């Protein structure tokens, strides 16, 4: 019963093929892991020193406390903090790499890169306080890249990619609680110090540190989006397709997979130059397709079709038609390197700090980006040739996807209804009930949850209740692969009020039809775009974020990055659902802080709920409580 | 049988008292934890994402691989890397705090702090390339503090507290392998990124990253020593005492405990100002005593007696005479906060990122250091008053300790035998066999090992074989508490050749007697002093460190900091014993890299050996192999 594993029919088809071919998948490796350790599941395990491992029984008799005296409270809080720091390290490492890419570009060191979005560059410079009048664009961009790098360490200002992106009233609440990061890598290191043995051992103190480090993660996300938009262009609405049926047996199929699109944006453009070289090898052309967030990035900017997402990533290879899988970093199952030998896929790593035994490595360098891309595409072409005459099994399953809803694009779309107060039509429709509130779906799939089931179950209920739904990362992937980004499905999925608004906006944008049921706001760092939108609404209304009818749902969360995002969503003031258990239930006091008393600090709070129908009800109640707090009917 | 728990008779006496009083200790919490998890012991557990916890059976059947595909190799290497990063975060967080203290001092912002060692300041400035001629000391010190802070992030130079402290030939070997850190907090964050799910998945690549992050840890250690010496003075030989008998029933007993002595150095001086206030409360005075490395710091600089060390720290409180325990951060068992209620000790935290539930917090600030110290000592005095009339049980057990052997002091002592080539007498005696080689004992005690048993067993065998033994941290604590820093024990402990050299040096220093059997080089960051000595010998000889007959032994290792130190000892070229199992044995390939093939990268290697007699033999063989490589008899 492949339906217990994934709700995606293309994935189910490939699961049957993998089974008959004897290829182990993530779902088989999960089954082999059961029953999983209950100490780890509940957070009641510590390996922070060589006196361990230590554990605490959730209930019963000894052990009741760690060897050094660490309580369940401390152990749970320390483990959570390290997960936040690791997520911050990934989003901010991505951003740091792009800051170096921009600096190289404008110093003349890598002419394949350039300022593509001059408007974004100037706006970011203005937001940071960097002078633009009289200045060359290359100098403004050097100052922006220098400011980005400076936010990684202590200096005479706090992290500007926090303080300049949230409203002053929110910054004031956070500063009063000591939560504004001093430097991104500074906070990561401070977490690792304070959570090491014999240091911080007070749950409230530890968790305040975690909230602060989650804002370091937010800064990394926002910095990453900003810099990628400068370098590669700010997304605007685009139409494409998703799911495995976007692979083409007669083409060279090249997946771009990971998070940082610094090379894969170049691969997109070079692949078109090599169409005749591909034709000489017997292919129709080079068919670049996306996996995970590198896929989101090229989908949002170029309409490159999305093949698949996190938990089901191996299934692209099982088709037999995936000639190359070009990897950067984050969320890549290392199984891909062994599956590649079974499927004939060439798996290629490109980042120095993310290699996989058995995968060919290309030493990507911005200065050589075009030549690296051609070397990689030539390996893919050679791989296509080797599968001449071999049948493939591409499920003939795909959806239509309208995407590219950056915050700038959303504002522009709304401006067609109110040119000089673009947010007002959205607010008007929240007030009159046509839009009940806003829900951001974010984060990953998780093998513990039948793939996409929580995202689609929750989304369906919210849409019928007139919630405006936006999505990023694998949440966007889940929704796109089930038709939620096809405007043809508005009548079926949306309540009458939401349908009326999506139709009014779409008709004013010349579409003869509505916006899609769900707005794709991009990759995981692009959760920062949702922050920009919500902060803009807060500023337009003169209220803080914790008064707005806006929630988030990491409905199938997996990565440390998703824990970090959920933690800053709480910290900026949002009710934040998580649909998998984080390792917290072994401490009632920590659980109570994260789900209840943090409301008194930041206004936000976690909603931990594994049943998706129940989670939908709790998210609706959170939205409605915010409506009532504003004096609105609900 | 308290002898199974600690070889320290004072500790055994307090273990009997704790047992009859019903006070749980670290040894009782260890017993309650048995049997410990074998997945964690071997390294074959991963909790890096919410699909976990994952584990791998060391032997047998499934599970054989993590859910995402991570092999045993990857899981073990990732866990080790995070431990190195956490150790780097602690030593370097200490150093960063002292850099801010120095900056405050010379900016006029905290007049309790000052440049005490102007010679050290000028030498550090010269080593870094900072101009001194014509410059005010306060300006030279601002530039030194700015350079210290700059080494935490990327810039146009690598980490100077690596590249300027090792010989050029060693820097060249490390650079050729990509091992020179770009920035301290940069590397910490990169480790956390690369070890997060779906990133680096090649054991060799992961472990190269770990070696590089271990050099970030070395930079933090060296920076910490440098800055503490500027601010507080470079140690010189001093005579004091150790063990619980240094507590005095008729005095206010105040322990300073942690690692960063920024406040506790001030407490030492203020305590003497308050002698009449203590007398008015019925005490003879204020008796400051050391625990762990804050204790090492004040012992090395001021001869403050050391009460106890890591694993036995609770036993100071069990005496009933410990009126206050003043905490900074690292290596503090959080049990102290609950034991304090049973024993009448006031436990006081002082650092913002290291609090303990149930302990009073004082918001220490450099600008208020004297007033904070008086507030703290007044709480201690009030606590002493509350124990008027209550019997105490201080074991009447102490040793004589000669300490204060900074590298500068060792060079000065040797200079009495050769004024203008001070290292030559040491080298001469290595060549003629009076000194077989050098062994650094470093790192902690660990509840799994009867306290001090490995340190003293190994040291005894090495000393009889004419090894010059130096020690830091809890290694120094172990050795001092068993008489190894009392020159009266040279005849008993030392081989004839070593005795002859220790006597010759001592007699030339006017002592009428030898140097002590073991030279105390200070706190854990002061392992950097041993690097300075070994690098100076390498430079004098014109060879790299991996040719020298010098080894290290973390004989009872515990903290992530000790894993980091052991890892940079290997990276700089030393055979490095560890006497507890780190979580590596679940991967033979990783074990083989760390104990064998790393020799081909850096020249150093781990020696994992839990039996101390066997470890002594293996350390001797390592020393002797180095002698033979130099053409020397052995
Ligand atoms: S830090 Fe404490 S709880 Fe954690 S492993 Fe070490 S002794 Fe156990
Ligand atoms: S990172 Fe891989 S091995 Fe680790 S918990 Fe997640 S699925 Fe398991
Ligand atoms: S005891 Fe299983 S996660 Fe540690
Ligand atoms: S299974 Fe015990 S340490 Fe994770
Ligand atoms: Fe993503
Ligand atoms: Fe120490």
């Amino acid at each position: 019963r492949q339906n217990l594993k994934s709700t995606d029919r293309a994935v189910q088809q490939m699961l049957d093929k993998a089974k008959r071919e004897g290829i182990q998948t993530v779902w088989d490796r999960y089954e082999a892991m059961k029953p999983q350790c209950g100490f780890g599941e509940t957070g009641l395990c510590c390996r922070h020193c060589l006196q361990g491992p230590c554990r605490i029984n959730p209930f019963g008799d000894e052990p009741k406390v760690g060897i050094c005296g660490a309580t369940a409270e401390v152990i749970v809080a320390r483990g959570l903090d390290r997960s936040i720091a690791a997520g911050a390290a990934g989003h901010s490492g991505h951003a740091k790499h792009l800051a170096h890419t921009l600096k190289k570009a404008v110093q003349g060191k890598a002419a394949s890169y350039m300022i593509k979005d001059r408007t974004k560059l100037h706006s970011i410079a203005k937001r940071l306080g960097i002078p633009t009048e009289g200045q060359k664009d290359e100098d403004i961009a050097l100052e922006v890249a220098k400011a980005a790098l400076a936010d990684f360490h202590e200096k005479d200002t706090p992290v500007l990619w926090v303080t300049t992106v949230l409203p002053p009233s929110r910054v004031k609440v956070l500063s009063a609680h000591g939560l504004i990061p001093a430097g991104i890598d500074h906070e990561i290191a401070e977490i690792m110090h304070r959570t090491s043995m014999g240091c911080d051992a007070d749950a409230q103190n530890l968790l305040l540190g975690g909230l602060r480090c989650s804002l370091a993660d937010l800064a990394g996300c926002y910095m990453g989006t900003d810099l990628a938009d400068i370098l590669f262009g700010t997304p605007a609405p685009v139409v494409t397709e998703s799911n495995l049926g976007v692979l083409k047996a007669d083409a060279v199929n090249v997946a771009v997979h990971g998070h940082n699109p610094v090379l894969s944006d170049i691969i997109v453009s070079v692949s078109k130059e090599m169409e005749n070289e591909a034709r000489a090898a017997g292919a129709t052309g080079i068919n670049v397709v996306g996996i995970c967030c590198t896929g989101n990035e090229v989908l949002m900017r170029h309409g490159i079709p999305a093949c698949t997402h996190s938990v089901s990533q191996e299934m692209a290879m099982i088709t037999g038609a995936l000639d190359a899988m070009i990897l950067d970093y984050q969320c890549i199952q290392p199984s891909v390197a062994t599956i590649a030998e079974c499927t004939g896929t060439t798996v290629i790593t490109t980042m120095e700090m993310s290699k996989i035994t058995g995968a060919t490595h290309v030493n990507f360098a911005e200065e050589a980006a075009v030549e690296n891309a051609k070397q990689i595409l030539r390996l893919a072409i050679d791989t296509f040739k080797r599968r001449k005459g071999k049948p493939v099994e591409i499920p003939n399953i795909k959806t239509k996807v309208v995407a590219g809803f950056s915050t700038e694009a959303i504002i522009n779309a709304l401006s067609k209804l109110n040119a000089n107060d673009p947010l007002k039509p959205l607010i008007d429709n929240v007030v009159n009930g046509n839009i009940r509130g806003v829900c951001l779906f974010a984060g990953c799939n998780n093998v513990k949850v039948p793939q996409d089931q929580n995202f689609t179950t929750i989304a369906r209920k919210l849409l019928k209740q007139n919630v405006l739904v936006v999505a990023t990362g694998c949440g966007a992937g889940a929704l796109m692969r089930h038709g939620f980004m096809d405007p043809a499905n508005v009548d079926e999925l949306c309540g009458d009020g939401l349908k009326a608004v999506l139709t009014a906006i779409g008709e004013a944008n010349g579409l003869g039809g509505p916006l899609p049921p769900v707005l794709h706001m991009g990759s995981c760092v692009d959760n920062s775009r949702a922050v920009a939108l919500v902060a803009a609404l807060a500023n337009r209304l003169g209220v803080d974020l914790d008064r707005l009818p806006v929630v988030a749902s990491a409905a199938e969360a997996m990565h440390e990055k998703a824990v970090a995002i959920g933690t800053w969503a709480v910290t900026i003031g949002l009710p934040t659902h998580i649909g998998v258990l984080p390792p917290i239930t072994g401490s009632l006091p920590v659980t109570q802080i994260l789900t209840s008393s943090v409301k008194d600090i930041t206004g936000g709070y976690f909603i931990v709920e594994l049943d998706p129908e129940t989670a939908a009800d709790k998210l609706l109640a959170a939205i409605n409580e915010r409506r009532a707090g504003l004096g609105l009917p609900w």
